């Protein structure tokens, strides 16, 4: 339909931490909270 390439994004929001998909934008915002695992290779 004479569409324009400009625009490479999915209709859903993916998580670059657990590879999970979400429907609501705000839903992912909070989900990312549990992904606040600051690098800690020196943790017993
Ligand atoms: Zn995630």
């Amino acid at each position: 339909g004479s569409s324009g390439s400009s625009g490479h994004t999915r209709k859903r929001y993916e998580c670059s931490k657990c590879q999970a998909t979400f429907n609501l934008r705000k839903h992912l915002i909070q989900h990312q909270k549990t992904h606040a695992a600051k690098s800690g290779p020196s943790s017993g």
